[PDB]
Order: structure tokens, then sequence, then C-alpha cells
């Protein structure tokens, strides 16, 4: 069994695939803490988890002229000043199951928890690339390609890329992380080194980093070219042309209700409704509207968190709103967020439906009853 | 009459206010050309149009230490290399009248034409500020405040501000424009000098520029502090607190159908449906979906224009889609756009309604009939 050497996990997760392991935290715990504990942070593995001996590990970094820099773990820790960045990672497939309610799609059936937040510690990718000898600025459109140590039976590594400009920007905070919430990177989350690309879809944060290369083109890997793209609702498996749509990088504004859960019976008097909101590209969440009546009327929620600098809101905003609730009534609790560019979430899922089930950002709706 | 010295205008505009002058081009002409002719470009004036003698004109630029640089028109033309930027300006109030259909709002009743596109020529604001002696980077959050020559009866100039970072960024393309579509700036559009802030709401592109100042704070002017902000649908005139929401800078993804027009009877066979789409923040439009049946099914439109570099799509994308149409049928033509961060437009207007009528980006719907 290629998966026999996989790490053990916390017993209470919502697992949607054992092999490869793909799991999200229970929704009742997801927004309990601003920083998701390591043991609960959602896990998305395409492949078996690599088993890495720390001391023999080398990160290969290809330089401008085609020479190869080779960095040990200890050298990554000591050569470059450690930077810490608190960033939310969200999988493209988050809330996919709601898309499937409209018309079935292919993909891991994620509920609202394919998103988590951690403080990440590591080398700035910018610094590593300058050390390899690259300039601030290359002419034209360049990309930094990443390969992980995990590979399919045919030998193709997990791979992704980001634009060179984002890799080199001080403000974009792209990390080669070896620390997660103050402890060393767990195996499931990329031990010993992962890329963390703040404000950008989870897919680009390559775990178990083996190689960093600079190229005139995007990553040639199947996951960069033939996956993680959004399409019209009209597109099906027979008509899909992956060249017609851009690789997802930044994600659009997103939110969900974590408390209370669908089907609940809640006591009369006061109900505290909680959830999360987040947007891609470092765009702050500026407002979260909450409705108890299926989105006819709304009240403004309270946003928690400490504000980040402009253009650098990498971390989700947790929200809450305490409302009065009348004995023996039905509620449809809906939330929607607004980011600093004043993007908004769409009303319904059908018009954003796509064959891959990605980019599921329509209002989250939770139906509950009030007890008597 | 304070408006007697105002310029004459093209006879065929859709004027919503004579004094001060506020007008949009007819929708049938709006998307006819990629670059909106100067005579048709939408005009938004809060005040009488300033009468400016070109030679005695001086732009005041305050330097780092509180000294004042003073620049003539000729010096602005000769001192700094002319840069050309093609950018769409969209008023916050675009498509306000559709918001009013839900619940009446205060404001100029714009239809879909409070948006236009031009190639702008001028000094990079970045270069002017470096010449005044400012550094690449100031510590903390700084703003560049602009004042126009137009003032109210009490003497307060039109004013706005943008973040310092955007003013200094080579890639953000902020201009002090003295040329518009290859000719000198018309009076209505800011003669002799206006700021052009690409990817950002029209309000910040100060016309008739008199002063540029660098400040630790946003512009203190009423239009920066107590206007151009988005609010929840629940907020009314008695509850509004302008400190709770950020000044609009970047605008969200937007589109409209320009052809055919509401109420039309069209011939059977083939119908070419045309419109525009655009997004704030230099985010490209990557797809436009069009529906003939009120948004139940959709087809992908054709996007026209030449692609801009990543993060710099300042100009709208014009779109078209030719469809078959059956004799004696009713159509509800709807469009929606998707930007490069995969933001989308919301289904309906009520949930985005606000008391100022700004930020009106729900699907544009056009009802027509087919002849027999
Ligand atoms: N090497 C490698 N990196 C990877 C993946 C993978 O399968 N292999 N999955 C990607 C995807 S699709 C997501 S959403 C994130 C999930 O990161 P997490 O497991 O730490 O939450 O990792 C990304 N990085
Ligand atoms: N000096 C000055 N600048 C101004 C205005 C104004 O009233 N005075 N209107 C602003 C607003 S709200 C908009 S939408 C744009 C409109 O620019 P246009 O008239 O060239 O289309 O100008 C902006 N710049
Ligand atoms: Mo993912
Ligand atoms: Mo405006």
């Amino acid at each position: 069994d290629p998966f026999a050497g996989d790490p053990p996990r916390h017993p209470g997760l919502r697992v949607n695939s054992q092999k490869p392991f793909n799991a999200e935290p229970p929704a009742e715990l997801l927004a309990e803490r601003f920083l998701t504990p390591n043991e609960l942070f959602f896990t998305r593995n395409h492949l078996p988890v690599p088993a890495v001996e720390p001391s023999s590990y080398r990160l290969r970094v290809d330089g401008p002229g085609g020479g190869t820099l080779s960095l040990s773990l200890a050298e990554l820790r000591s050569r470059f000043p450690k930077h810490e960045v608190t960033a939310t990672l969200q999988c493209a497939g988050n809330r996919r199951s709601e898309m499937s309610r409209v018309r079935p799609v292919k993909g891991l059936p994620w509920d609202i928890g394919a998103i988590s937040t951690a403080r990440w510690g590591g080398a700035r990718l910018r610094d590593v690339l300058l050390h390899a000898g690259f300039p601030e600025e290359l002419q034209g459109e360049w990309h930094v390609c990443f390969e992980g140590l995990d590979a399919d039976p045919g030998g193709a590594p997990y791979g992704a890329s980001i634009p060179y400009g984002r890799a080199l920007s001080p403000a974009a905070d792209v990390l080669l992380a070896y620390e997660m919430n103050g402890t060393e990177l767990p195996r499931d989350h990329g031990f010993p080194v992962r890329v963390v690309v703040p404000g950008v879809v989870g897919a680009r944060s390559v775990k178990w980093l083996r190689r960093v290369a600079v190229s005139p083109d995007e990553s040639p890997s199947h996951w960069q070219q033939n996956d993680f793209k959004g399409f019209s609702p009209c597109v099906d498996w027979d008509t899909v042309d992956y060249r017609t749509a851009p690789a997802i990088q930044e994600l659009p504004v997103q939110s969900a209700v974590t408390q209370p859960r669908p089907g609940a019976a809640v006591p009369p008097g006061e109900l505290t409704v909680k959830g999360y909101a987040w947007s891609g590209g470092g765009r702050e969440v500026v407002r979260v509207d909450v409705s108890l009546d299926g989105g006819r009327t709304w009240k403004v929620a309270r946003l928690m968190g400490d504000k980040a600098p402009p253009g650098r809101a990498w971390a989700w905003a947790l929200w809450e709103l305490t409302v009065p609730v009348e004995a023996g009534t039905e509620l449809e609790i809906v939330c929607k967020a607004v980011d600093s560019s004043y993007n908004v979430q769409p009303d319904s899922v059908a018009p954003i439906w796509n064959l891959r089930g990605v980019l599921s950002t329509a209002w989250h709706r939770v139906r509950v009853s009030v007890q008597d």
C-alpha cells in the first residue's frame, strides 16, 4: 500500500477521502479560533505523504544561468531572516457540495471547511531568489514553478506556479515556510518546507517542496494547465478547453455560517450566529451582512480580528451577530461579505455552476428551527 | 448665473442635470467604439466648469518639507516624459436608476452610460512627486490629496485622495493628464490638467487640478469623507455613519447590454447582442456570459479588445454574441462578467441596495420582443 507510510490524524475530522487523505475540520470547531490548530487545519493531499529525512533534504533552486543552488533545511533557517505571515488557505473546491446540489459535479465533496488559517514562519521566497542571483525585475511575463516531492505512479510531481512579480514583491509575503503556528511543519502540511502564497488559491502553496525554477511560462504540470480553472455554466466534459480560462490565482470574496448548523433546533430569546469571511488578493473584508429570513432583510455582523495593512489582508475575518429569536419559528440564516474593492457574493449557485465544482461563493444558507 | 461660462456640449446626450452639467452618451453609441469620442464621453460635474487661461495656470505641488513647487502647463509637458494610458472611468453612481426601481434613492439618476474610455496622455504622477523630492516609499499609510479649481459658494474645492503607494507605483499608471484621445483636455473633462487614476472610481480623477499634497490622512474634503462609500441595505439617512465604511477606490466587476435596447422589437433569424464589461484594480475581464431567458441558460460572449499586461487591465472589454431568435417570442437578455480574480456579479439588486445608489453591479436585464 503506497499510503501505508502516511501520518496518523486527529480522530474527529470530516474525512472525504482516506487515500489520498482529504479532510476538513468539523464546522462547529472551524471558526472557534482565529488560528486553526495544526491538528484541525484542513488537509488536501493528491498523493501519498512524502517521508522526509530532515538532514539529507535539499531544496533545489535553479539560478538565472542554469546553474543549480542546493539548500539544506538548516541553511534555509539560518541564511535568511525568518518572516512570519498569518494567512488563510482556501481550496478551490471549498463548498463544492452545494454546487452538486444543483447538478452533480466531479470532485472531493467539500462542505464549508476546506479553508483554515495559520501563522506561517519561513524564508521570504523573494530573498531566496535574490540569493540565487535573480534580479528584482525580469522583462516580460515570467513565472516561478514549484515541484513537490510527492509523485504519481508515472513519476510526475505535484506542481504549480505563480507570476514572478508576486514571488519577488516584498508586500506579497510569499514564504518558503518551515514553521506552522509556532511548531515545525507537520507531515500532512508539507514537512519540511512548503510554499505559502497568501491571497491565492490553496493549489499554489506547494507542500514538500523539492524544486523552485524560474520560467518564461506557467508550470507545465497537469494541475497548473488542466485543472483549477473556472468555466461558464454551459461548459461540460465534452466541450471543455482549458486554454480558454486563466489559472485561478486570487480567489473571490467568500463567507459561510459556522454556527448554528443546518437542521438545528435552537432555544428562544437570543441566538449568536457566527461564521467566517475572506477575500483573495489581500483584500480586506469590510462588511458581513446576515439575514434570518432567506435574504429579504439583513443586519450588519460584528467583524473580529485585528486589521492588517492595506492590500495585505491575508487572513479571514471571523464574524458574529446575536439576534432575538421567537419560539416555534423557522429561520433561514444567510450571510454575505463585501471586500475592500467592493466585490460581493452572488445570490444563487446555478449561475456560477461549473463542471469542476470550483469557485463556490454564492450565499451560504442555513435552515434551522426555534424551540417553543 | 454661475454656470453661464460653461462650455457648450454635443446636442444628442442623455442629460440628467443641466446645472451642474451631468450627462451620459446614448446607450446605442456608448459601446460603438473602444475609445469613446471626446464629445460623447460621460460628463460628471459637481460645480460650474472652471475657465482657465493656459499660460497663467500653475499646478501647486507641496514638497516633503512644506516648501511649494509651482508648475506651469508648459513645464508639465516638457519636464516629464509623456506617458499614455488607456483607461476607463466609471462613476460610482453608474446604473443608479436600477437601484431606484427597488426603493428610491438620492442621486443623479444614471442609466448604464456613466462609464467611458479614453487614451490619456500626461506626466506620471510618480515622476512629478519624485521631482518635488519625495522618496519611493514613506513609512506608514500616506495619501496624495488633490484639489480642483472648481469650488462651492462657500469656497470649498472639489477634492479627493489616493494612497501614496498607488501614486508612486510605476505599474499603477496614475497620470496628470493634459491630453485626451490625442487632443488637449476639453473643458468639461478637466482642462488643462486632471488626475487619471486607472482601475479606480471616477471620483478620484480630479479635474481642473490646482493642487497635489502629501498627507498622513485621506483628503479632508466632504467628497472623500462623507460620500462615495457603500453601505448595508439596512442603512438609512438617519443611521448612516460614514466612518464605518472605506472610501471607494477600486470598483467591483461590472457589465451591461448596450444592444439591443429595452422595449425593442427585433427581426427573426439572427440577433447580435453587444455590451461592455470592466473591473476595478486592473483586473482583466476573462469571461462574459449572456442569457436570452432571464438567466436560466447562458452562452459565452466574444471579448474584443487587445489584452493588457497582468494587473493592468485599465480599459473595458467590449463584447458581442450573435444568437438565433424565433418569430414572435419574448426575450429577457441578461449579461454577467467574471474578472481575473474570479469575482462575479450578483443576481439581483435589492440585496446590494444602498441609500446613495452607488455600486450598482447586479445583472443587467433587457426585455425585448421578436417580430413575426
Ligand atoms: N506537494 C503538494 N502540494 C500541495 C497539494 C498536493 O497534493 N501536493 N495540494 C494542494 C491543494 S489543491 C491545496 S488546497 C493545499 C492544501 O494545503 P493543506 O493540506 O496544508 O491545507 O495544498 C496544495 N499543495
Ligand atoms: N474637479 C472635479 N473633479 C472631478 C469631479 C468634479 O466635480 N470636480 N467629478 C468627479 C466624478 S464623481 C467623476 S465620476 C469624474 C467624471 O469625469 P468626466 O466628467 O471626465 O467623465 O470626475 C471626477 N473629478
Ligand atoms: Mo485545493
Ligand atoms: Mo462619480
